[PDB]
DNA sequence: TTGACTCTCTTAAGAGAGTCA
DNA sequence: TTGACTCTCTTAAGAGAGTCA
């Protein structure tokens, strides 16, 4: 098992490497009709990605470090949270992009929460539109809005009441 | 099946059978500290479920009818929408429970929308809490709230900015 | 020890189709 | 014809692990 010092060193080498990713400025909706700016540190689209990083899926990467001849590997966005509890309320903790930008590995753009909380940020009105998340959103969710419903509630007869 | 008249006959037969399901009253949060009341028509927990209905999964059912001697089968919640486009913006249309009650088959609790719109209703603040869905929600989403984030955005060094 | 690939799995909102009687 | 079971698949937010040099 890695000591807490070894984990800290893993987190430090991860931050060192990610800090050299290309930094892209994105203008984003905050809610309430406001505009804000996020700076994402984006993993490259193709190899090489950076020391310790490899792509295991179209938008999935892993970080790998070998310590005392033992290979350790983590999901690439989970590394900032290696000193945190890994579950809550019986649910696994997941890396959650506050910037909604999968390639971004900026730890200031990530939080550590259940998959349901993670997903729900897709529909949040944003920090200036009424977000109620205790760890506040950085932007309005990309899927927030009136939606595109094709057909609403309806019946042909009179068998039903709401 | 194929013709419009045949499709109307399927919707009417479905409504007649579901109109005989047990009607269960559920009191629900509306948002804004308000409460409302919904009447769900709930498919039975075990066989028999009703004429034409069979369970294909723990919370999945199908409706089956024999038309021109050929069996036609649909997901049990899709029948009200058989005359609607089955996609929108290149996304499949799905039956979306406004009451968030899978066993309910009340078509006044169903709409027809992309899977993303469907999912997002889980986190909607509700019709009295700021819902912006064009086809309005019937209740606050069961997952709306501050969340239970274990760790927020953080860095150990000074390589990152928001 | 390291890079660049390969594969399958989880979750919770949803689906389609076959085997018997 | 109808009922009651079986099985796997889709999506988009997320994961773990093997092989080879
Ligand atoms: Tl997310
Ligand atoms: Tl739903
Ligand atoms: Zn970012
Ligand atoms: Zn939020
Ligand atoms: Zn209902
Ligand atoms: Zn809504």
């Amino acid at each position: 098992a890695l000591t807490n010092a070894q984990i800290l060193a893993v987190i430090d080498s991860w931050e060192e490497t990610v800090g050299q990713f290309p930094v892209i400025t994105h203008h984003v909706p905050l809610g309430g009709g406001l505009q804000g700016t996020l700076h994402c540190y984006e993993i490259p689209l193709a190899a090489p990605y950076g020391v310790g990083f490899a792509k295991n899926g179209p938008t999935r990467w892993q970080y790998k470090r070998t310590i005392n001849q033992v290979v350790h590997r983590w999901g690439s966005h989970t590394v900032p949270f290696l000193l945190e509890p890994d579950n809550i309320n019986g649910k696994t903790c997941t890396a959650s992009h506050l910037c909604h930008n999968t390639r971004c590995h900026n730890p200031l753009h990530l939080c550590w929460e259940s998959l349901d909380d993670n997903k729900g940020r897709n529909w949040c009105p944003g920090p200036n539109g009424g977000c109620v998340h205790a760890v506040v959103c950085l932007r309005q969710g990309p899927l927030y809005g009136p939606g595109a419903t094709v057909a609403g509630p309806q019946q042909r007869g009179s068998h039903f009441v709401v």
